């Protein structure tokens, strides 16, 4: 499943609804492995809408749980993320993912 650990604490009262928009920051890596990503190198936050299966299983879960504000590491397990065929070119089979994520606003 997803795992989320807090690094900094969200006000506790304004988390995403399904449909919202919401707009991160995040740092990714392998477990125990390589960065593979971050939004941070850009400075660009990373907006995506929660509900609509854009992304991996494991962000829907994890930041569905998380209020304005939080910053928190998310320990997602293969079948949260991409599986048995991994992300091509970029992430193998049944790797487990942490992601740094910032909740920073919904739109
Ligand atoms: C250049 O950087 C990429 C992000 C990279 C890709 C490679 C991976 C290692 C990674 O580095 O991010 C990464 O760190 C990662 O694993 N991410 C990104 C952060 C959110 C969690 C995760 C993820 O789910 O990626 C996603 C993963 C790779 C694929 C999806 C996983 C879940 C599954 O349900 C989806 O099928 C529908 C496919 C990529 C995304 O977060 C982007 C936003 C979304 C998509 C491309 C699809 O959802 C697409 O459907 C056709 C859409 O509907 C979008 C919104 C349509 C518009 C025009 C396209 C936007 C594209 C922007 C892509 C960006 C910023």
């Amino acid at each position: 499943g997803v795992q989320v650990e807090t690094i900094s604490p969200g006000d506790g009262r304004t988390f995403p609804k399904r449909g919202q928009t919401c707009v991160v920051h995040y740092t990714g890596m392998l477990e125990d492995g390589k960065k593979f990503d971050s939004s941070r190198d850009r400075n660009k936050p990373f907006k995506f809408v929660l509900g609509k299966q854009e992304v991996i299983r494991g962000w829907e879960e994890g930041v569905a749980q998380m209020s304005v504000g939080q910053r928190a590491k998310l320990t997602i397990s293969p079948d949260y993320a991409y599986g048995a065929t991994g992300h091509p070119g970029i992430i193998p089979p049944n790797a487990t993912l942490i992601f740094d994520v910032e909740l920073l606003k919904l739109e």
